[PDB]
């Protein structure tokens, strides 16, 4: 048989389904209705911008390329595709960082959170966020800084019918401690701190209403937040920096599998981050 050929292209479409339903929904719904206009939903509305670009674009040519195992388009779209494959990935992260220090500049400070955050200065960071992304992604691989110099390497920018990433050692470790590692120190950072006023908060309720029956659920949100996205994105981040120190330590296939999984954290986020019972009004309305 060839359950490859066929088994394969149905995960994958049902993948680009997903994202693009749960992102479009999501985006719909903020902008119909006036009530889920806040500062807090503008943050989500740019991560949703971000995975619904990456399930449009960098998914399907991914895809097709896995499928015909060659790249039937040009030699141009080849960079323009893993440029906007390198935007995407970091825009999203990094928007996860804004959302997590929003977080604890809310109830850490609960009297000046209302002049820190402003509508005005809600676009700032976003367009920074943007722009900083943008600075990574297509800056150094349109200008061929990135590409490595062996014989595969060369005999792949030469050849006009294969589109595979081969990089340098500097731009490989800048592009990760970029991407991943800077905002994973501060959500840790911020997440442990959050949980810390939670802790300090249970037990004053508990000393003052204690004779009276008036962390389960601080535990079980901060797991599922930090362990929907560590699981995802971690690995790829490992061996990322591991394959260009090591010759022939890590694999190819193993390399596309793991930034696959890496992919699927796109059509995961209006779980996590759309729970809110205004939320389940909104989709409750537009659809059924
Ligand atoms: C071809 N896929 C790319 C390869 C390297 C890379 C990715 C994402 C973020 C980065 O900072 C990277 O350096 C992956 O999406």
């Amino acid at each position: 048989d060839e359950v490859w050929v066929v088994g394969m292209g149905i995960v994958m479409s049902l993948i680009v389904l997903a994202i693009v339903f749960g992102n479009v929904l999501v985006i719909t719904a903020i902008a119909k209705f006036e009530r889920l206009q806040t500062v807090t939903n503008y943050f989500i509305t740019s991560l949703a911008c971000a995975d619904l670009v990456m399930g449009l674009a960098v998914v399907p040519f991914g895809a097709a390329h896995i499928l015909t195992k060659t790249w039937t388009f040009g030699n141009f779209w080849c960079e323009f595709w893993t440029s906007i494959d390198v935007l995407c990935v970091t825009a999203s992260i990094e928007t996860l960082c804004v959302i997590a220090v929003d977080r604890y500049f809310a109830i850490t400070s609960p009297f000046k959170y209302q002049s820190l955050l402003t509508k005005n200065k809600a676009r700032v960071i976003i367009l920074m966020v943007w722009i900083v992304s943008g600075l990574t992604s297509f800056l150094p691989i349109q200008m061929h800084w990135y590409r490595a110099t062996h014989q595969e390497a060369i005999n792949c920018y030469a050849e006009e019918t294969c589109c595979d990433f081969f990089t340098n050692q500097a731009y490989a470790i800048a592009s990760s401690i970029v991407s991943f590692y800077v905002p994973l120190v501060i959500m840790v950072f911020v997440y442990s701190r959050v949980f810390q006023e939670a802790k300090r908060q249970l037990q004053k309720i508990d000393k003052s209403e204690g004779r009276f029956h008036v962390e389960h659920k601080a535990l079980k949100t901060l797991g599922i937040i930090m362990g929907t996205f560590t699981l995802c994105w971690l690995p790829f981040f490992i061996v990322n920096i591991v394959h260009v120190i090591q010759d022939n330590l890590i694999r190819k296939e193993v390399y596309i599998l793991l930034n696959w999984i890496g992919y699927v954290n796109s059509g995961f986020n209006p779980l996590i981050y759309c729970r809110s019972p205004d939320f389940r009004i909104a989709f409750q309305e537009l659809l059924c």
